[PDB]
């Protein structure tokens, strides 16, 4: 079967990190919709204009938005993009046939929207030669961070290649994880997020989302399906390509 | 012997065009500094805040600005690079070793800075898909561009695999060649763009600058050293970025 895939990226990144799975998806048949975020990629907003996940993440309620009654998505988020589903799936759960969370947060219902992020930074608390900095929006101080590429490269883009990390040191922008603005945050809700399926991806090689990282956010929130790469690491729409398309084509054949 | 090149790209791109030949140019001991041009990349100004392409050159000029006396570098430009090359050497000749033309326009200083340009446009008249608006900036009207998906495929990126289209399709931006504003700019000077050496790279291959065009600019203002190289297409950083890494290393070993 086919279906129509929303490839979600990052913070600090923009829909370029799908630059190899996307031709590969629709070389399987699939429509594929691959978007920049508030302050992303190449959106025209600086990320000082913006003030929290939900503002960060408006070009992906504008899409679905857009979306004819009847038309389902399957939404594919990326590290931090799982906060971006939850976002999403609260506005407009009946859209959205599944949601494939890749080396992602995994955000539940029980607790804060801050928890997996909080827990995250108790697992990772060194981000090495990234740097940090301040801005007001709304009344409120946010971080903002710029990604440091000693980070990337052994940390998000471990094992790949050249070219690969080298977009990664030209194309990464500065990003907020509006860690204070979710603690504040309602909670993401049952009916919406909650009601969605949800299937997780991820690889036991990933040097930032490590295994204790991931096997807690499982046994956090249990996932319907769980889906377990071997090797590669934390990109691994870049390092297992082939094998990121072969699992979505299986989500695709499973939910509608 | 290692050099500081200075990567210079086209108009709608970005430095992103360079991400397989930088970290090949670095392998062989030089530095490298591929920019974003004005409203280019994930520069934060749009093309309606640039009206010329002198203000285009804008991180250009700022760049060789801040070279420390003494520092030399040569300059790559492809494409329209070209064009930001000559105002650059009329402005900073001195910190210029060397200047390569990729698959670039090749301004002269007897012509009009728009020559070449108008001899394009002769040449190579349909831009398929692609799609123009116009904007005022400083009191003049200037035509937009974003460039076509299908000339990106079958004229810029033709031998090009599928997940280096399908950056060009995420990054290329709205851009302008400035061709009227061009027109009315005063001439390169001899002693400056006019001094320095130039090294005209190219492919009988290239399916936008074709043959007729290239080699009517040789003759026009013939290159200190020319080089074709057989086979890939107009991106020859893309297609034939070894190649291009070998000339470059020549170049490098010949002007200082
Ligand atoms: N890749 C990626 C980003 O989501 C990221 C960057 C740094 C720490 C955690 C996550
Ligand atoms: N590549 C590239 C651009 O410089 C370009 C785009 C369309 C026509 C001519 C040149």
């Amino acid at each position: 079967a086919f279906a129509h895939f929303v490839l979600i990226h990052t913070i600090c990144h923009g829909a370029w990190i799908w630059h190899k799975l996307k031709p590969l998806l629709e070389a399987l048949g699939h429509k594929v919709t691959a978007l920049d975020l508030a302050a992303s990629g190449v959106d025209p907003r600086q990320i000082e204009e913006i003030g929290s996940f939900d503002e960060y993440s408006e070009p992906l309620l504008t899409f679905l938005e857009a979306l004819p009654p009847g038309e389902k998505v399957i939404l594919v988020g990326e590290s931090c993009g799982g906060l971006n589903i939850a976002i999403a799936a609260d506005k407009y759960c009946e859209k959205i046939a599944a949601a494939v969370f890749h080396n992602s947060v995994l955000p539940d219902t029980e607790h804060c929207p801050s928890y997996v992020v909080d827990k995250l930074m108790e697992v990772f608390p060194d981000w090495k030669d990234t740097t940090y900095f301040t801005y007001t929006k709304d009344g409120k101080e946010i971080t903002g961070l710029k990604l440091g590429f000693t980070l990337l490269r052994e940390n998000l883009y471990t094992l790949c290649g050249p070219e690969e990390y080298e977009l990664a040191k030209m194309l990464t922008r500065k990003g907020s994880l509006f860690q204070n603005i979710l603690a504040k945050r309602p909670f993401f809700t049952k009916e919406g997020y909650g009601s969605i399926k949800k299937i997780y991806v991820w690889t036991d090689q990933d040097e930032i989302f490590l295994p204790e990282f991931q096997l807690w956010q499982i046994e956090n929130y249990k996932p319907d399906k769980v889906y377990k790469v071997e090797g590669g690491d934390h990109k691994l729409q870049l390092t297992k390509t082939k094998e990121i398309a072969e699992i979505l084509q299986e989500v695709a054949d499973t939910y509608n």
